[PDB]
């Protein structure tokens, strides 16, 4: 019964991975399109000595690859299944003004649903460039940071929200910075270096330290 | 005969490890359900500073899998034997209020029962969430933090435990924080994201500054 | 659709040709030396340590070199002409600082971005540490420091730098750093070790700078 | 020359008999079990934390077993009678500290000798934080100190420790640390848990040091 | 454009016929012992912690040895005398610091060079912490610290160690570090140890040292 239902899905993975060689990632002419949204849980420390805030948060990252498809019928009705994210590509998103590299907190794991679309939620802990002045009052401070490819320009890479709100309701009642609003915004930049676009998701934070 | 024993085990491996492929993890119609247990061995540190502490305890995890069963006897009486977690599929039981990547004490090596039943108990150093106001007071502070699947639903993962209490056997008793009560009790919750129910065990610690009489 | 599927194809193949039809480029030699163009995009100082003469600086540094092993036909391939890649796909230049006190961080992907001319462009974003008195940072002067990039085992007869202008891009030096940017240059240099018969090739990274006032 | 080349040809040869033809031993089982002999060389005694009950030694720990597996005829194999070889080749106990606070770092490579009556020594060098309230460490007397080390998953019907000595070799115990040690002794002991039928074997080293006076 | 395209055939064809044409060296013993030749060269004293008693150097080591299996005739290979290759592809002393008191950290590449009579050099840069009392580094005298390097595991009968000079190589030394060198000394010497039965070799280097002052 089980054993069915197990090689099915053994069978799946072997069609769509051990079968058919990776995905190459887009090009120009087979561009993709990533959904980003952030869920802040935590500002641990603004350092006014550096200019870092430290933020515990995580990333929602969603794309469809047609090469990722399958029939459910043709597969014991399977229609999603996990799978390590070293099996599949995932796209490159990257904080602009990061200061350490990103520590990850969550399993290298995603979600591959049968029209192609993966979902992968990366937890982790980010330093960042963010002068904190005024966080010590109830106007608060304002950060900012970035995220979007690293090489693929919008040609390769299109970025999206959902939405604009920043999803606060996961935010630690107890953190010693209570957030006053966030905000996701795709922007599209055009850099000195490059004449390609690229198109980033702007974190806005507003924040201060916590006081009755 | 101990040559012999020693052929029986290396078999017994061939066999469950290199024969069918890796278990695939669980699906709704294969759940699974895991067994969580912490064993707190530690308070390191409260930092009033970021609200963060730092534990160091253990993580009792505990599953089955027809995969893994096997008949005793037809593997020199053979009962059970340790492997390498990288040998086995493993939950992905994770903290979801953690502020670093959690840190590993002890090895990676879990033992396997002939009745698919596995057991994997990693040491571990965790900083989480936690407000410690009140640690230097009678009452002292209290934390949480929930441990579950991070990409598996209800459906496809379901955890219990075997008690509420924490086992505090093994808690450092010349640590600078006492432990006032511990507790591990199983949630439920449906998140805004997904349309099913994930797991989670949710661990509360009551603590204080230890004080001399 | 198909198309799409095509214009798979056609990358795979063209991967599959330059990579796995062939051995992994064995570096430079004095037969067929490289150049390698550096150049730096500053965007903090981070830190400045006067208790232990430490400077840490978040930059990108622009690598690019051309190779006749990565040329290929667009036309033979679908009109591809250029394609991102994995830098663990490709042979890359060994570019140190010279005096680093930490090993470097590295804070973007490590994938590369191969042209049908053969040449190659790898920009990678980092943390460095490296050595510096900031004495005077404090004042209007300010502090100036600077720091070697180069091969650590290529002398200039296999590897040959230069920069396309002699001018740091500031263009995205974080505007609320603790620390303002007086001037940044970055000046090819030949230098003579004495454990060594050959020139050895680098480029200096002068940084002056002040606290923000 | 010629007879460098036999030599390294015969080594080779052993090498590949003992490892790549048969498979790697699957650690001991309760019909042959293993007792790994165990000892403790004190370097330094590196921090005393009296905010965290946290102190680091670096230290390292004797290691040796001995399988019938790895055993060889030295006339088989040009009189051949030991080797060096990477710690990955084969399979070493899994001891550990009962009470670190943080992950061991290895300070010493991962080579271990193996012997033709198919005994291994192995000498990993350490530094270890563990749970330790060093109260009393500013006077005469000094504080006292004590961590565990034996298998994380193994009872002592599968591994049995021992030792040479009860004596911590302090023979090398660095002159001029911020810490002398006033005693230094390594003992065997038996414990058992409430969770597991089979008790497990630990080496317990218990330290009484204070700061240089 | 084809001069260049032979001389990359004959060097991959030379790294071909040293590598997969044989097993990759066993290491030495002592029917084939083995001498390295070791070297330092300090760059900065980062840090002297006086709580701890470790101090914090950034320094590189010139490593070299010769082996009968990394031989060629250039003649054989486009006169190729030299090459640069990845420190996974050979067989590497494991030189370690007898009174580390943290992993050492790598500050470059881990390429070494490999000449046609089979002497390999290997120029590791790291920062190393070791065990080391500051005192008297406030003081015109100055501190004294010493940390020895030699092999872990291969007695003298397998790796015996040799300097080209007793004098560390100061000439790279950071100018404005918080610390400057009085002197550095760099000596092979002989351990025997109550373990084994054959001593084993260390270059011991010594430095002196102080905060650094004016006029
Ligand atoms: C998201 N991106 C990061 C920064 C901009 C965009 C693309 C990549 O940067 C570049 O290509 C260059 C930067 N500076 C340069 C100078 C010469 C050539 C290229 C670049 C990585
Ligand atoms: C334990 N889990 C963590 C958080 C909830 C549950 C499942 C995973 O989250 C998601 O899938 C999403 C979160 N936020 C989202 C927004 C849009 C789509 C999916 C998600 C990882
Ligand atoms: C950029 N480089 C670093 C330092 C100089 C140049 C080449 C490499 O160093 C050497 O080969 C030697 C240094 N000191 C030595 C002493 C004896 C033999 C070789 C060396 C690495
Ligand atoms: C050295 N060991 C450490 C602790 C005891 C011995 C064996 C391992 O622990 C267990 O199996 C359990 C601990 N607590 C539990 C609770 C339920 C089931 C098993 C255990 C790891
Ligand atoms: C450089 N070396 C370090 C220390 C001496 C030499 C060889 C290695 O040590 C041993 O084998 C033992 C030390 N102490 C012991 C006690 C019983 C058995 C072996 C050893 C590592």
């Amino acid at each position: 019964d089980k054993l069915h239902s197990q090689a099915n899905l053994m069978r799946l993975k072997s069609d769509l991975f051990n079968r058919s060689p990776m995905y190459p990632g887009p090009t120009k002419d087979d561009p993709l399109t990533v959904t980003l949204g952030f869920t802040l849980q935590d500002i641990v420390k603004a350092d006014s000595s550096t200019n870092e805030v430290d933020l515990v948060y995580y990333e929602q990252q969603r794309w469809k690859l047609n090469s990722l498809m399958w029939d459910p019928n043709e597969y014991g009705n399977i229609t999603d299944f996990r799978t390590s994210a070293a099996d599949i590509w995932t796209p490159d998103i990257t904080a602009y003004s990061s200061t350490r590299p990103v520590q990850v907190l969550s399993p290298q794991i995603a979600v591959v649903t049968h029209d192609g679309s993966v979902m992968f939620i990366p937890a982790q802990r980010l330093s960042f460039m963010c002068d904190p002045t005024g966080v010590d009052s109830e106007e608060g401070a304002t950060c900012a940071v970035k995220f979007g490819s690293w090489v693929y320009s919008g040609f390769e890479i299109d970025l999206k929200t959902d939405t604009d709100q920043v999803d606060l309701s996961s935010y630690y009642a107890s953190s010693k910075y209570e957030i006053l609003s966030a905000t996701q915004t795709r922007q599209v930049q055009h850099y000195s270096c490059c004449p390609e676009p690229y198109i980033d998701v702007n974190l806005v934070v507003k924040f201060r330290e916590r006081r009755a």
